């Protein structure tokens, strides 16, 4: 298959530094958090990777929940609150965890359920990291 | 033990909005123009690219450093990332990434064997070990 959508990112001077996408929509400043011997004036990696699965991962819900031909939702009745940790592991190395909360309005729980299920086969992210990440989900209704 | 934890709320998919819960991060996101859209914010796969090449920007000034044989600045090391959305074979969707990296002040050999040393030791790059085959090219400037 041919790639439906491609960009390109810069990123300048590590986590301190920063980056810019070279249509000139993303650009913005990094910081270490404080958590690692920073000030935490900006965002980070982990926020980075956290904001895009999130949203990947929410854009997907509505995608299977749709193509399931059931519901009545609309785009923001779906909400996703992803947890991104970095842990160490080996010797001295380090390893991402990530943890989604998936809320969605005006479903059953276990459609939901069965939905969020069908979802992490449809979003490149969940298929980007399986088996390096062991990602977790709960499913919640509202 | 867990060194740093974040948290972003996302609603709405694609055309919704992101805010980390601290509030430093807090965008629009829209779908690009190549898929109907009209491209006035970001996206998912820009958000991916920009973390995964500041992560392994950082990691290469890191592994830089643990040689101890070139004394380098932050901003000698870039990091040009490029991400794609495609179609698997399997009703889903899968990324694409290919990484320009451009060391500044080091011999070609050396920012080869650091770049290879690099890809052990981003978190992301072993997050997608084995399901996406990364491409990286070296630069020295």
């Amino acid at each position: 298959m041919s790639t439906l959508y491609s960009t390109q990112v810069k990123a300048v001077g590590g986590r301190s530094g920063t980056i810019r996408s070279e249509d000139g929509i993303l650009e913005l400043k990094l910081a270490l958090p404080k958590e690692l011997g920073g000030k935490g004036d900006a965002t980070n990696p982990e926020q980075l990777f956290a904001a895009g699965y999130a949203a990947c991962f929410g854009n997907a819900v509505i995608h299977v929940t749709r193509s399931n031909k059931e519901y009545k939702i609309r785009d923001n009745d779906v909400e996703v609150l992803s947890t991104v940790g970095i842990v160490a592991n080996g010797n001295g190395g380090f390893a991402l965890t990530v943890h989604l909360d998936v809320t969605l309005s005006g479903i059953s729980q276990a459609d939901a359920e069965k939905i969020v299920e069908q979802t992490h086969q449809v979003c490149p992210y969940s298929n980007a990291i399986r088996g390096n990440i062991q990602v977790s989900t709960t499913v919640y209704t509202k």
